């Protein structure tokens, strides 16, 4: 199942829902302990983690350092140790069973800092900072290297990308994308990094481009049907799924699906309500 956690629709949301691409159903699961938008999702050892984000409520506006863990076998959330700082509009990636938290914001602070979570010790530790402050950064892992793509440095939006080498603890700039994107969806499919949609400071985007490590080159592929920034993204069974987002007028409930064999996008479902800034990941279906 494709799990979507939190998100925004003029309030941060607490929803955890899981899409069955065969059934078509949306399953409604235990609410997040705290309503959060701008968070990221990932899965380690079959557990779903909700990382960072921000609680936009009618009574407050607090960025979040929280790490929370959802178990599909108990349908229960439990908290983890938090990050060293709050990180709204965070990106995350998983290497070797460890969660890397990348960039994000805390008030006016635009982070270049990066930290690493170890599930077996419930500990975070800071690692080398990025070359660039990036909020709304897209994050993907390819061959155990961690890529940070695009984002917003507080003044300019970015097409640059950089690559973290864990065992050298250093960041290195790579070829920049063809398009400036903050709040894009970035994931890995087969052995390419995909960057889809986002915001260039003027328009929300429908274009999609993919990075080949071998040629160190970004190539455009087919665009999505709907322009969207702050979309959620994941990979399920060899296909990319993009969820929701914001198109300058609407918080979308559209979910589109990319087939790399046909280089075609299609709309496959709608979320139960439109939202942006969700955390998305894929794990084992809730045990019932």
């Amino acid at each position: 199942l494709i799990y979507t956690a939190g998100g925004y629709f003029r309030q941060s949301l607490s929803y955890l829902e899981a899409y069955n691409p065969s059934d078509g159903t949306w399953l409604r699961l235990a609410d997040l302990q705290v309503p959060r938008s701008g968070l990221a999702g990932c899965v380690v050892g079959g557990l779903l983690y909700a990382v960072g984000g921000r609680n936009n409520s009618p009574d407050g506006n607090t960025d979040s350092s929280a790490l929370d863990c959802y178990n599909p076998m108990t349908n229960q959330w439990s908290p983890c140790a938090p990050m060293s700082v709050p990180r709204n509009r965070i990106g995350v990636g998983v290497i070797d069973g460890h969660i890397y938290a990348v960039g994000g914001s805390h008030g006016c602070i635009h982070h270049n800092s990066v930290e690493r979570y170890e599930p077996e010790r419930d500990e975070w530790h800071l690692v080398a900072p990025m070359l660039t402050r990036r909020i709304g950064v897209g994050v993907a892992v390819l061959n155990r290297l961690l890529y940070a793509v695009g984002g917003f440095d507080g003044t300019n939006r970015l097409n640059s990308a950089e690559c973290y080498y864990p065992e050298r603890n250093e960041w290195r700039m790579i070829t920049a994308m063809n398009t400036i994107r903050s709040g894009a969806g970035v994931c890995v499919l087969h052995n390419c990094i995909y960057a889809a949609g986002g915001y260039d400071g003027q328009d929300q985007l429908n274009s999609v481009e993919r990075y080949d490590v071998e040629t160190e080159t970004w190539t455009f592929v087919a665009p999505m049907k709907h322009r969207r920034s702050a979309l959620g993204i994941t990979v399920h069974q060899g296909r990319i799924y993009v969820l929701g987002g914001y198109d300058g007028h609407t918080f979308l409930d559209s979910v589109e699906c990319y087939d790399p064999d046909t280089d075609t996008w299609s709309e496959v479902t709608r979320m139960t309500s439109g939202r942006s800034g969700v955390g998305v990941a894929v794990t084992m279906e809730p045990s019932r």
